């Protein structure tokens, strides 16, 4: 009797799978929305930069129009080394935001110090590796609480807390090649394998060497690590990067996981729509929204008030086919990557349509409990939309100029509504809903052209 | 020099294939229509129960409109593994209809016993295996013929005999776990390996259990039974689930066997339509046709007149882009499940065109010679249209409530043109052209609404 | 730590890699157009004769209109065979031209002599493998020289040299399963390894046997030629066919790789059509035209000459989306394919367009520098479509009688403009725009219809 070879199924549940992390895929909540949940754990941020000047440049007439097709090339070939890097390590990629992701090693604290270990030495294997583009990544270790929220057919979830906060306070202070910790993270540390630099006004640290003590082997230091690794492929699956892979067809797993990925997705994972569409250099507006609170960390409070303004963002973004391409959490506060002109949904008056979209926002969560500023920045023109990642682990991301500039905006004109040239001058709006701003020079951009605040009808 | 590796090469010729069984793959045989041949084997007819209720219940809006996805996902993960346990026991599957299967083993008089064997122990695997649903399975053994009929671009096989009817009595009879065997395979096989019990009315038998005697090996047992399966892969091709996946293309086979296949499959085993979109919830309407002979195990007769049938009724419904979407052996008589509304062929009109179509193929195949009844049943709604079974052996098949429908309203309201509902309320034909008909309960459907018999125009 | 096994990866710039030989694939050349460049070398020059016919035939009825789908799925069987024992045996597939294919074995002319062996017993494996279809085979040695030419976005190459016109006429002497060496061939040849007879009227050779001395290895004879082998699959590699399968992502090399393939090509390569939209029996106009040199070996006169031509087609073509689909040395003189309807492509007027369109290069041409002749062939009909050869090395063709026909008119009817009676009878054109022809006997051509000359306005 025959014994065939089992092919590889690449079952509709395995593709949604790749667009997200084992913390949802393994995770299994409960229905309410806002759901948190509080663990520990060890974060690393990792940011390339000079993917948006290429980005720039891929519009440009030398790539003959295989602009996108060849920065979404480039693009995967270097973030694919990296997802591997950190899954083979045995992290959970949570989210990829442009041309950075977020990694998380969750464990019990007594595992932390030696988990620690192992996301350094990961880090140090991925600085290896590194067109022009550096590669800047923070590391952070503590609490962290996951909120997920939403509605019957779409979910979100983000991780909120104070090592959330402090893992991109320690990437926004590294230089062009740094692995810098937080100083809980260098606190909880082994000490007596890391070799670390002070960083100026901070306690935030530098990470040097690793120099492990005279016999350890890190091999035998890992695998003693992976008891505490839930998902780590195993066994008969030790050949596979994750476990996700062997997941197989369950129509109530598959009807929770498919509300966190977006409808353009879910058809091409159902073989209704070609692979090579999702990739493409198109205008586009996009609307970034920030909310802050009194206390950003607390998620028994911040939580319901997220859901509030969620609930109400989508209702508007429906009335224009506007879309969330992704939540998360800024230094200050919880933002909302919105986008308008995403395949397939071209309103013509988008620029119009954002702006008005906009200012409802804009009112209605400035009276939501527990949001203290609301600040939004809209800014137009050629983003590059597509599926960013490895194989096994990938997700659909926007990366541009005018993206760092909506997110810059909020950040630097708060408490307000902000709009780009492009869109001042595009919209059909009267000239006298707006304000001409005065000019501030912002982190990583250059010519702004003016910009705007929209007013509204006073 | 380098001896690379030869990659699995996908011929068309070799997804045509995985359409058609051995059968007729490996038949060749002559031109003339109608063909007939004949044999001996062992039949099973696995039913899988459940199904066309989850069709029902992924209509609903849980589903968020990925409905026919995940339901042709989940119902190909569980009927892969059927038609993988079929073919590592050495079977042919000869169709998909539905949810159900109908697989032989062809073999010479004198290895029937030992095949029963065979059968048995893989029926028992197959249960073995089992949304709430259940498998019931006949076996059945003897004298099998072989019917080919259809034109110049069409083909369109059969199995007829006494075996075969009784392969569905067998399975009909069978509680929801039951293996049950025919009294004919019964008597043939191989009484001090199998254990079963008698059941009520009948002398078809139930199996409780295989016991092997002392030092029976099964392995051992399987293997000389190999020797008479002419196309149990072997050898270099021992990890392939079958021969046909070694095709090498050759047009006149593959002229051939590309007339048993839908064009519109052809067209995504071309490469020239998206993979995808087959699978679909649709309404259409099925037009099932029956036909009752004297003596339906009796192929000389018979074939020329389904010979017959089959030209009229492919000129009929080609005037409405109709199709044959298969045709076999009922208890009574020889059936043509036809559907109006099949992808791309949406004419408006679907019902009152599926009634006159119904009409004319009534009254054409009345007075065919040895045609002693006819019965049509049409039923219409949401049924579910897509391509069932595993990579290397799978066909295009119609589920639903409303299919069922117009199988059960044929073979209860015989001798006459029946309609639901939906079809009587939604033709644009005058009322009198129907009678509205006594209620009648029938197997696995509740709420039938009213039913109507389509007089025509007196 | 696990070490999962890296996926195959299939890059764009791997799959444009596809498309194009060794030569281009790892060249790295200057800027400048023309450039040329210079080395020695062995061509094996395999035509298949049949396919034209089977291409008549597949468009007949009983193909059921899977015409094209099933001719390209046998031509590519026999073909992929082909190339793929010319890539074990080192060689480089310069170009397809339509059911003939030339490749080269580049070397130090130290190398020669052996390399010749290697090839001569290549082509004996080939003539080996050989639906009614022969294959002549040419081979022939010594110097050879490449052209670049083209504009910012398109770029082309093209042999050119005595070794060049050798394997031609080598191949065109050969009956229907010679293998004919060029007489330069012959002479660099290791004499007491290979057995021949001579040919009527020619110096050329036909060999009989490969009779290699009492303890000659192959294997070792072979690994000892590897050595001189640049880019022969090796180590790790050694189970690829190709090198070019590890490419890995480069924009800088993608983007000049890309300059010599087809947009509608790159299209289906980005995965924003279907693969199998290209393969077509199709109704094009051929406008073949050829430019005769004084000297056609002579690469520093002729490069200009051809790069000037070139401007001139490209920019008369674009003004009707006419395409050049391939660029080769005949016996005489440099030939442009050119085609009107390829897919997405389809001016209405196409006939029309191709006459002026032709009378425009021609009298451009005439007046190039180093240009003595011009002739252009232009032909009307059904032609085959689609991409031949192997998965790692194949390319876009055309192949059909009407192609052969504009190729041989051409050459039969020098210095002049000539039609087939299709393009003659479809034309828009007044009927004193054309001359009627006296009839010509033409190399594997009957019932050409009357041909005409292309007078223009006198
Ligand atoms: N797709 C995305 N998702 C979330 N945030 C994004 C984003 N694209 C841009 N941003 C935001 O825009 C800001 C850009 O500033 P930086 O991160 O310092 C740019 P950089 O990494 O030095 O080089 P780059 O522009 O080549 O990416 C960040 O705050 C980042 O969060
Ligand atoms: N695609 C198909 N091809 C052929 N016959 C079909 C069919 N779909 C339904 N039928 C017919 O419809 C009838 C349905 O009755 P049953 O077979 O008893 C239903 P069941 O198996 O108990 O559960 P189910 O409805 O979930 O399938 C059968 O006679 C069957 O032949
Ligand atoms: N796609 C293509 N590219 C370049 N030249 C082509 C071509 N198709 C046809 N030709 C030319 O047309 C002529 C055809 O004549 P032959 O090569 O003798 C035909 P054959 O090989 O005996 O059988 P065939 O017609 O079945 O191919 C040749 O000069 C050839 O170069
Ligand atoms: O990674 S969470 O902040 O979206
Ligand atoms: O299996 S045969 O009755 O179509
Ligand atoms: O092979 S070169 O003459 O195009
Ligand atoms: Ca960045
Ligand atoms: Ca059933
Ligand atoms: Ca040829």
């Amino acid at each position: 009797m025959n014994t065939p070879k089992e092919e590889f199924q690449d079952w509709p549940i395995v593709r949604i799978a790749a667009h997200l992390p084992d913390l949802i895929v393994y995770g299994h909540f409960s229905p309410e929305r806002p759901f948190m949940d509080y663990f520990d754990g060890v974060l690393m941020f990792v940011d390339i930069s000079g993917f948006t000047a290429m980005t720039e440049k891929f519009s440009s007439a030398m790539y003959m129009d295989r602009g996108a097709e060849q920065l979404v090339e480039i693009l995967n070939y270097h973030i694919s080394a990296i997802v591997e890097k950190v899954l083979i390590f045995g992290g959970d990629i949570l989210k990829f935001a442009g041309d950075a992701l977020l990694a998380l090693w969750r464990v019990e604290r007594k595992q932390l110090k030696n988990i620690i270990t192992v996301v350094i030495k990961c880090s140090l294997e991925i600085h290896g590796l590194f067109l022009d583009i550096r590669v800047k990544i923070g590391l952070a270790a503590g609490h962290i609480s996951m909120l997920v929220f939403g509605d019957e057919t779409h979910s979100h979830f983000l991780v909120i807390g104070q090592a959330v906060d402090d893992v991109r306070l320690a990437q926004n202070m590294a230089q062009m090649n740094d692995v810098i910790l937080s100083p809980n993270c260098w606190q909880l540390c082994d000490r007596s394998m890391i070799e670390i630099e002070s960083v100026p006004d901070q306690r935030a640290v530098k990470v040097n060497f690793l120099k492990p003590p005279p016999n350890f082997n890190f091999d035998e230091f890992f695998t003693k690590c992976t008891t505490f690794m839930h998902y780590y492929p195993s066994g008969e699956h030790k050949n596979l990067l994750r476990l996700a892979c062997t997941l197989k067809p369950d129509p109530e797993l598959e009807m929770s996981l498919q509300k966190y990925v977006m409808e353009s997705i879910l058809k091409q994972i159902d073989n209704k729509q070609l692979q090579g569409y999702l990739s493409e250099l198109r205008p586009v507006t996009i609307v970034f929204v920030n909310l802050m609170f009194e206390d950003q960390d607390k998620a028994e409070e911040i939580g319901p008030a997220i859901q509030d303004a969620y609930m109400h963002i989508t209702s508007v973004l429906k009335i224009f086919q506007g879309q969330i391409n992704k939540v998360f959490m800024f230094d200050k506060g919880c933002s909302f990557l919105c986008v308008f002109g995403f395949p397939g949904e071209k309103v013509p008056d988008e620029l119009t349509h954002a702006l008005e979209c906009a200012m409802d926002i804009f009112d209605f969560c400035s009276q939501v409990h527990k949001i203290q500023t609301v600040s939004i920045g809209v800014a137009s023109g050629i983003v590059f939309c597509g599926i960013v990642g490895h194989t096994v682990r990938h997700e659909y991301t926007v990366i541009g100029q005018k993206v760092n500039l909506a997110a810059r905006m909020m950040m630097y004109y708060p408490g307000i509504v902000t709009c780009d040239s492009v869109t001042y001058n595009g919209s059909n709006l009267p000239a006298y809903f707006f304000k001409e701003l005065p000019k501030k020079v912002m982190k990583g951009v250059a010519d702004s052209g003016p910009l705007y605040q929209y007013w509204g009808r006073t």
